[PDB]
């Protein structure tokens, strides 16, 4: 057999209902969402972290002059003092006294902690979704599965053949450009391809982790070393990763809509209810028994006993019943305004038994359906005083 319904996309909640094919008893389906993860497809673009102005030791040229030439560094600098006359340890340094002549070479590289603490860069596209379910029908025991998010993809549970999907909505809590730092993703917005800006969050874009040409641009500027001493002096603005590693805004684990956290290793958004899931079910036939071996449910009548429209199964029904035959047989109310805590009861000899339930409404009107005859239970005037609401 094969049945088709929409259940809605939260995950703590199982999804309740009874299939019936004519001739046959009725079984009671429960599927339950636990996982719902909405997985984009990503590309790392770059990892930015901390720089390191590296400074190889400057060479004095003594009588005479030392230009240089550039050199294929990231953000490298060349410029040459005049007059120094620099004071080593125990002396003076080559009495020339118009030397003309310094070498401040300073020039960026990552730093050790950049292969500890970065932040990568990822482009976001529209990628996949899927999930993981757990499914029991009948009397067979609960059986889970990861199974993707859409209408062409299977899944055996059990033996029973399953179909969720598609997301009844595209809408997914990232966007195009994110950023990626420890256990936590950011919407910073734009991540510079080539192009940094001198210490705002892009200034050190490394295309990976250790690819060997590292684009700087950190305003490295060379100064005079001042009052004859050998030093390489010079002045850059701050870290740019450094600046947005403080005052970045609030993460994405934190501001996400519908309440998702964010898992980071294939960078999924867990459990984000929104929408609702096309479910189409393929029974085994075995599951399936014979009408005349189950109770005929006839004679009946259901008296509400106390209830209250709380999250929690506040509410009470006792239904009373002329038995046909003892057995056991299942219960589910297909309408929105009751929700059934049981799913089988053991009928006997006049059997006479009780639910549990809960419901939004202040006066229900939810009829229930016992094994294959339905009964309506109107429902008294409920009292006020996580789950499963209609409230409509």
């Amino acid at each position: 057999y094969e049945h088709t319904a929409v259940m809605p996309n939260k995950v703590g909640i199982p999804y309740k209902a009874l299939v019936e094919r004519p001739g046959y008893a009725p079984v009671h389906l429960q599927i339950q969402l636990v996982n719902t993860r909405i997985i984009p497809s990503t590309n790392l673009e770059y990892i930015t972290c901390k720089y390191k102005t590296k400074v190889p030791s400057p060479v004095v040229k003594c009588c005479g002059a030392t230009q240089c030439t550039s050199k294929p560094h990231p953000d490298y600098q060349c410029q040459v003092f005049s007059g120094v006359y620099p004071f080593m340890y125990g002396g003076a340094y080559c009495f020339c006294d118009t030397e003309n002549t310094q070498m401040s070479e300073a020039y960026v590289e990552r730093s050790e902690e950049c292969s500890i603490d970065h932040a990568k860069a990822y482009k976001v596209h529209t990628g996949t979704v899927q999930a993981m379910v757990n499914i029991t029908y009948g009397s067979v025991s609960w059986r889970s599965a990861d199974v993707y998010v859409n209408g062409e993809t299977p899944a055996k549970i059990g033996d029973a053949k399953l179909i969720i999907g598609p997301l009844s909505s595209a809408w997914s809590p990232f966007d195009n450009k994110v950023v990626v730092y420890g256990h936590e993703v950011y919407n910073y917005d734009f991540p510079e391809y080539g192009t940094g800006k001198a210490g705002s969050f892009g200034d050190l874009q490394s295309r990976t982790s250790t690819s060997n040409d590292l684009y700087a641009n950190t305003n490295l500027k060379l100064q005079r070393p001042q009052a004859g001493i050998v030093h390489t002096p010079f002045t850059q603005v701050p870290s740019g990763f450094e600046r947005w590693k403080k005052d970045k805004g609030a993460p994405l684990n934190d501001v996400a809509p519908f309440g998702c956290s964010i898992a980071l290793e294939p960078l999924r958004a867990e459990n984000c209810a929104v929408g609702s899931i096309p479910i189409s079910i393929d029974i085994p036939d075995a599951a399936f028994t014979r009408i005349s071996e189950t109770p005929t449910v006839s004679d009946l009548e259901c008296k509400i006993t106390e209830c209250t429209y709380a999250f929690d199964f506040g509410g009470i029904a006792t239904v009373a019943y002329k038995s046909s035959k003892a057995g056991n047989c299942p219960i589910h109310s297909p309408s929105g305004v009751a929700v059934i805590k049981e799913n089988d009861v053991t009928l006997a000899e006049s059997g006479s038994f009780t639910f549990h339930f809960s419901t939004a409404n202040i006066h229900p009107a939810f009829k229930l359906q016992v094994c294959t005859s339905a009964v309506t239970c109107k429902g008294d005037c409920k009292p006020p005083k996580q789950h499963t609401e209609s409230f409509t």
